[PDB]
């Protein structure tokens, strides 16, 4: 299909980066051809933590997303770190609401049909120029990625609805 204007974006543990880009960046190039994804990485402004963003499809995005969490996974066992690496999502607070539902019963959905834990950044730490919540995901890999899918489904559907009667307009 087309690529889509919204992208993923996750926010990844810095000690892991190296890892995803790998030996003069053939992992990450290896994940752009295999997915037909453009990948960035970059500074979140609210240091231990890298932003990454993947503009693919949809299917593209969640096979980034899985092969991401699989490299981390690799590193953090490889290096004693960790045996789990939480998949963390930025979604633009205008969207989020849509995805939580009244009293959070979205959420506690999506974390029924995926078999995952989610949880979700407060409100209070958004900046005036960073907009962002993180949507902390924790399961086995395969569920992250079905609540990946699931959570971005969402938000891309929240910002084509946002956005239609100004499409219209012009």
């Amino acid at each position: 299909g087309a690529m889509v204007d919204i992208p993923l974006r996750l926010l990844v543990p810095t000690q892991y980066v190296g890892a995803i880009i790998g030996k003069e960046g053939a992992t990450i190039r290896n994940i752009t051809k295999q997915t037909q994804s453009k990948i960035d990485v970059h500074r979140k402004e609210n240091a231990a933590e890298k932003a990454i963003s993947v503009h693919s499809t949809p299917e593209g995005c969640s096979s980034a997303c899985k092969m991401i969490l699989e490299i981390m996974h690799k590193e953090a066992k490889d290096t004693k770190t960790a045996d789990e690496v939480p998949l963390k999502i930025l979604a633009h607070n205008n969207f989020v609401g849509r995805l939580i539902g009244k009293e959070g019963r979205n959420l506690k959905k999506v974390e029924q049909d995926t078999e995952t834990k989610i949880t979700i950044s407060s409100l209070q730490d958004l900046t005036l120029y960073n907009p962002e919540r993180t949507i902390t995901v924790k399961g086995a890999i395969e569920n992250c990625c079905r609540a990946e899918q699931e959570i971005m489904k969402k938000v891309r559907e929240a910002y084509e609805n946002d956005v239609a009667a100004m499409s219209l307009q012009s």
